[PDB]
């Protein structure tokens, strides 16, 4: 590769160092290993994370706790811890503010991800209350799901809350949020897209066989 | 009229205690005249309330303050003192609470009725932390109310949270509510089955001249 410090070529720590060298000398070869022991004494910290990142998924009813178990499960695949808690926000209110309050005030940059079956409160009264991103992933089944969606959808001014309906996509999302801070995070997901494209090519690559 | 304290005709305090006499004595007549003292005694009380009535009408929203003033007129027509209150649950939970609060506390019955567009959160948890009735009576328009209702109607177990759709309905169903313990509502709620059914029998009778 070509590596430049503050993008200034002048400064180049890779081979090209070695290459640009009109006649190679001992004090011109000195030079050379300094530049390969400056990228040897970095490179390690590519490996380590520069900011911390939590999913909250906050469910209404216990009864929701497999959507969750879901989101919890395409976190881990991310390496994003991800902590479930049971709270109302019609029943205890109070109770939900109080676990917000938790989650906002240890200094780990935190998205809530509010899981409502019918009319979704949590999502709405969690978004209002905090600065922090806020996603709706209400486990819509075909029965309701068309009717209790728009309690997710349709809010008050003032309100930034989000919704995906994927359990899996909720987790992505959350991703691709800490993807802006986190290099490694971000590197999964790129590197998924990659993986995803590579799969339909060979899906394509088989299904072409069967067309003779 | 005959009227029989305790249901107990021998106790009858009407003319029929005066219609029975075998022969009217002097004696007889000043027993009559007892009875007939003791109902004009009693029947101005028949004038007085046994019991308060309250509505609290709390709206999400000072936009919605036309449809909310529909209520607190359609209650002064049954007597009903109503009260407008401005509170949101999804950006101000602990205020709704602290309002509730006020009315639960100072032993007037209440009724409260929720007033909320698009995602009604204000009928669930009012509904959720209080053992008073609330209604919903969300302000619907044909733009987005097939998808707005839902809010109101699809709620978790636990909930007794109503929903009417007429502002003025809203206000009659209040007033059904007091009507089980104020004889002065029921009576107002009794003569308005009456009129509008004689309203119905003069607009049929009108119409039926049209149709010669």
């Amino acid at each position: 590769w070509r590596l430049w410090p503050s993008g200034d070529r002048s400064q180049q720590k890779d081979k090209q160092s070695y290459r640009d060298l009109k006649e190679v000398t001992p004090e011109g070869l000195q030079m050379v290993k300094k530049n390969f022991e400056w990228v040897a004494e970095r490179v390690e910290l590519l490996l380590k994370s520069e900011s911390q990142c939590r999913v909250v998924v906050l469910m209404g009813s216990t009864s929701d706790l497999g959507h969750c178990e879901k989101i919890k499960k395409a976190c881990g695949n991310f390496g994003i811890p991800c902590e479930l808690r049971v709270t109302s926000a019609h029943k205890g209110p109070d109770e939900t503010l109080r676990i917000k309050a938790e989650y906002e005030g240890d200094g780990i940059p935190t998205v809530f991800v509010a899981v409502a079956g019918r009319s979704n409160g949590l999502g709405p009264v969690m978004s209002g209350n905090t600065a922090y991103p806020v996603i709706s992933c209400p486990p819509l089944t075909p029965d309701w799901g068309v009717q209790d969606v728009w309690s997710s959808l349709r809010l008050p001014s003032g309100l930034g809350c989000s919704t995906v309906l994927s359990p899996e996509g909720s987790a992505q999302f959350a991703a691709q949020i800490f993807g802006l801070s986190n290099h490694l995070v971000w590197s999964k997901l790129r590197a998924s897209i990659l993986n995803t494209w590579i799969s339909l090519k060979q899906a394509d690559k088989k299904i072409r066989e069967c067309n003779l």
